[PDB]
């Protein structure tokens, strides 16, 4: 509350560390469905169904230009990529499997880096 704060967590490396995690997501072999925005002209249904499209290149631009106010808002966009993927793709497809794998990979890096 006013003049009553928990001890200050050092957040000065968060930016760099989020960039690293993102680089590891970008270079994973199963990242291919997620590297670029889904082409909304060429994938019927995507625009209407997915209210908030997100992909790694868009996360990279937001990160690099100071558009994440904190590490939680960064994790929300990453999770959105996988939530979107689950919404549009059957679990039993290459893309569906890609998303499950990438989400697990992300969550572990997240916990090991910050928790």
């Amino acid at each position: 509350s006013m003049s009553v704060k928990k001890p200050k967590r050092d957040d000065s490396k968060d930016l760099a560390l989020c960039s690293m995690i993102l680089t590891e997501m970008e270079t994973h072999e199963d990242a291919w469905p997620f590297l670029l925005p889904v082409n909304l002209k060429l994938v019927p249904g995507y625009k209407k169904v997915i209210k908030k499209p997100m992909d790694f290149s868009t996360i990279r631009e937001k990160l690099s230009s100071g558009q994440y106010p904190n590490l939680e808002t960064f994790a929300l966009d990453v999770r959105l990529v996988f939530d979107n993927c689950e919404t549009f793709n059957e679990d039993d497809s290459d893309i569906g499997r890609a998303g499950h794998n990438m989400r697990k990979y992300f969550e572990k890096k997240w916990t090991d880096t910050f928790k």
